[PDB]
RNA sequence: AGGGUAUAGCUCAGGGGUAGAGCAUUUGACUAGAUCAAGAGGUCCCUGGUUCAAAUCCAGGUGCCCUCUCCA
């Protein structure tokens, strides 16, 4: 609609290309289509997903407080708008707000301000802009301006500029509640409001300090993935990359926080802000540590490392290009750099499977499009570890899996692949709204999602 | 079969041989700054290798980073 496609270097188009338009793909369903339905993803990676999706903390508040608390809060926010909160049938604890956009009708003022481009994305999602976010402004700008906020999506701004030749992206206009000076002056490494959008031009509700103890904002597909891994109270789960908690919290908001949920990571802060989730949500099965994954099984003679086969279920979430990341405008990425994750992941997934207790479930997931981190890592998976055999899924969401690694439509159809090609993108507004099917709007919040991907094993 | 990165206070270009820009800061004019000028600035992370010569190329070491909604 109306963003272009992602800009992306030729090479990595190309590597994304090489992807989308294998052997297996064009056979089944010829060049013309396949690379139509590549143009289409591209198209759609820079546009938001058409849903704000929230994850209830059971644990401290029901789905029914929840959403009459958000029913509220949105009725604040908005100045009395009328934008409906469903509630997913599968996900019994999602809660599904519509995002009202694009608008192309928003008049853009001279007063500009520049923010970064992950910021940017942020602002799409129904944010507002924090100190640390800008990295340009107009030079007469004063506290309480109406000014016009631009991604730099390209990340080529030189925090601090006056003046910008750059790629920018209008994502509308908003009150400015900092000077240039309050900002730029000195080097005070200042929080707080920087600007109140007020005609975003992707109207979605702000996340910041609502509910805090009960909301967990968090893409469906992710939320998603704690339900596939189904955890039983009791149990002990362990996912290797956990910050910062989400898939975590969620993980042990479903035992009812009765077992034993170890989170590792390999960056500290991270790690931090997982036991300050925990900490926020309520949740005390949850032991975090910082530690490589890669290096979690004990080996010498002496918390982590663990023993092989100790634990009933684990999850690997692991690091991934991020390519099915929404919105995402642009990415400045070399090919070496977009496929570096194989290896890793393929280490991290050794560590798992060596940890993990017969009949117990490993779930792999990443949110990532390419085959060489997804498809192919199962089909590999399920060579090198014969002991592993792929699971059918519950709930049963996104798509079948890709053609190209090898793999039977039998297998395939036991794989979670969500596309943002699916569903064309759907220009809310509304009127829109008002005359809606709810079914369109469940397999809209469904298929108009980001870029995800969701395998089951079990052991024996 | 993991990768990227380290350069001025901040944000970053550059590049085998005299250190570069924007912003911040400093000073001087014009009416505190939507003006004009002027200069103050860095063992280019550590170590070793290649080389006449490494801030630049290579290897190892270390720090930061590779999202999975919102203080960026
Ligand atoms: C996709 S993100 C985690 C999102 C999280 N699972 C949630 O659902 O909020 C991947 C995480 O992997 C961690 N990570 C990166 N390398 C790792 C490694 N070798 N071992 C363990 N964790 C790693 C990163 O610090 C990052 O927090």
């Amino acid at each position: 609609s109306i963003f272009p496609k992602i800009s992306l270097r030729p090479e990595v188009e190309n590597y994304l290309k090489e992807g989308f338009m294998n052997k297996e793909i064009v056979t089944a369903l010829g060049k013309q289509e396949a690379e139509r339905k590549f143009e289409t993803l591209l198209k759609h990676l820079s546009h938001p997903p058409s849903f704000t999706t929230v994850r209830v903390n059971t644990h401290l508040a029901s789905v029914q407080h929840v959403k009459n608390l958000l029913l509220d809060e949105l009725q604040k926010q908005f100045n009395g708008l009328s934008v409906p909160i469903l509630q997913h049938p599968d996900l019994q604890d999602v809660l599904l707000i519509p995002v009202i956009g694009p608008r192309k009708n928003i008049k853009k003022q001279q007063c500009e301000a520049i923010v970064g481009a992950q910021c940017g994305n942020a602002v799409l999602r129904g944010a507002h802009v924090y100190a640390p976010g800008i990295v340009s402004a107009s030079q007469f700008m004063k506290a309480g301006d109406v000014i016009s906020v631009y991604s730099d999506i390209k990340g080529k701004c030189k925090k601090g500029a006056k003046e910008f030749d750059g790629t920018k992206v209008f994502l509308g206009n908003g009150i400015s509640e900092l000077s240039r000076k309050e900002i730029f002056s000195g080097l005070p490494e200042l929080k707080g409001m920087g600007i109140r959008m007020t005609e975003p031009v992707y109207l979605s509700p702000s996340f910041d300090s609502v509910l805090p103890r009960y909301l967990f904002l968090q893409n469906l597909p992710s939320a998603l993935v704690s339900h596939v891994l189904n955890p039983q109270p009791g149990e002990k789960i362990l996912d290797l990359c956990a910050a910062p908690g989400g898939k975590t919290t969620h993980i042990a908001a479903l035992m009812h926080d009765q077992g034993e949920v170890i989170a590792l990571d390999k960056i500290f802060n991270k790690v931090e802000k997982i036991k300050q989730n925990a900490l926020l949500l309520g949740l005390n099965s949850i032991r975090a540590f910082c530690f490589d994954g890669t290096k979690a099984v004990k080996l010498d003679m002496v918390e982590p490392p663990f023993l092989p086969e100790s634990f009933d279920r684990i999850l690997l979430d692991a690091p991934c290009s991020g390519m099915g990341q929404r919105p995402n405008m642009a990415c400045t990425w070399s090919v070496k750099e977009v496929a570096s994750y194989q290896p890793l992941q393929r280490k991290l997934f050794t560590a798992a499977v060596q940890l993990l207790k017969p009949e117990g479930v490993l779930v792999y997931s990443t949110c990532t499009i390419t085959l060489a981190e997804n498809e192919e890592q199962v089909a590999w998976a399920l060579t090198k570890f014969p002991c592993l055999q792929l699971q059918p899924q519950e709930p049963q969401i996104g798509g079948e899996g890709m053609r190209g690694a090898g793999l039977s439509c039998e297998q395939l159809k036991q794989l979670q692949r969500f596309d943002p090609s699916a569903v064309p993108l759907p220009d809310t507004d509304m009127d829109s709204l008002r005359e809606a099917r709810r079914e369109d709007m469940l397999r809209l919040a469904n298929k108009d999602s980001i870029g995800f991907f969701i395998a089951k094993f079990v052991k024996c």
